[PDB]
C-alpha cells in the first residue's frame, strides 16, 4: 500500500495540539517549572514546541517559517537546565504521551526521542557524555 | 523524517494476529456463521485473514506465497453470502477493532475498508450496484 509520516500515522495536528496541552498544563503546576519561564501568559511557549514538533515528525514546516532553523541548545543555553529539571521535564511529558495512548510501537518511537532530546538538552556538568 | 506502511504503523504482525483472534472467536459463537465454515478445527482459516491482511496493508507477503494471487469473490462463490451474513461479519469485525484502540485516523482506515470489502463480497441479488 501506500506509505505516510510519523505525523499523519499519530494522527497528525490535533495529536501535538493535545500533547503540548497536557505537558504545559503540568508544567504550570509545577513549582521549579513555573519559575523557569519568565512573568505569565506563556501559552504561546507552548505554540513553540506544538509547531516543532508537528514539523520534526514530518508536518508542516511551520516552525521554521515563524522561528527559522531550529538551534535547539541555543534557545536553551539562556537555562540553567539540570537533572532536577529534565527529569521534571520528562515527568510532565511522560503525562503527556499515556493521555494519547498510542500503540506500543508508536508511541515507544515518540517517547525515546523526547527521552534522549531532554537528556541531551542539559548544558549543566552533570551527565555521562 | 522517514516513512512507513500501514502494516508498520498500526504496529505490525501482532496486531493482526490479535485482529483475526478476536473476530473468530465471535465468529465461533456466531451460529449461522458457525455452520458457514464446514466442520471443525477451522482455525487455518483464521490463519488466511491473517496473513491477507497482512498482506494488504503492506506486509508479508506470505498469503500469496501459499494461497496465491488473491481472488477473493472466487473463494467467496462456493458461499451464500447475504445481508444477514455479512452484517453478522461486520459485527465481529466492529468488536474485533475495538480491541485494539487504534488512534481514530489509522481505525478509521482500516475499518473502512473492511467496510466496503464486505459489502463487497456480498454475491446474492440484494445490493444497490
Ligand atoms: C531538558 C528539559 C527542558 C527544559 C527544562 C526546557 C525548558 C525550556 C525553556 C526554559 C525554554 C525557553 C522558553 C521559550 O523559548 O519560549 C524552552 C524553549 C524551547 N524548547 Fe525546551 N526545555 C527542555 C527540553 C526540550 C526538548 C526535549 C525539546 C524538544 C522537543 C524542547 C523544545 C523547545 C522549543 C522548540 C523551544 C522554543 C524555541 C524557540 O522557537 O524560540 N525543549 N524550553
Ligand atoms: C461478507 C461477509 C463474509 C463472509 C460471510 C465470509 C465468509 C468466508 C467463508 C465462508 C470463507 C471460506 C472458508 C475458507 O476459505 O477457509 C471465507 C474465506 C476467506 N475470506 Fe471471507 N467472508 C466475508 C468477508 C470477507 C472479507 C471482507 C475479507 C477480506 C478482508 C475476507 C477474506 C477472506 C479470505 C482471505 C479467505 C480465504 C481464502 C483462501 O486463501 O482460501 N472475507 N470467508
Amino acid at each position: 500500500d501506500d506509505q505516510m509520516t510519523f505525523y499523519e500515522a499519530v494522527g497528525g495536528e490535533e495529536t501535538f495540539t493535545r500533547l503540548a496541552r497536557r505537558f504545559f498544563e503540568g508544567v504550570a503546576a509545577d513549582p521549579v517549572l513555573r519559575p523557569m519561564f519568565p512573568e505569565e501568559d506563556l501559552g504561546p511557549a507552548e505554540e513553540r514546541l506544538r509547531l516543532f514538533l508537528m514539523q520534526y515528525w514530518g508536518g508542516p514546516e511551520t516552525y521554521s517559517e515563524r522561528r527559522g532553523h531550529p538551534r535547539l541548545r541555543m534557545r536553551h543555553e539562556p537555562y540553567r537546565i539540570g537533572a532536577e529539571e529534565r527529569d521534571r521535564f520528562l515527568t510532565h511529558m511522560r503525562a503527556a504521551v499515556d493521555d494519547l495512548a498510542l500503540p506500543a510501537h508508536l508511541e515507544q518511537q515518540l517517547w525515546e526521542y523526547l527521552v534522549y532530546a531532554a537528556y541531551a538538552m542539559v548544558n549543566v556538568p552533570e551527565d555521562a557524555q
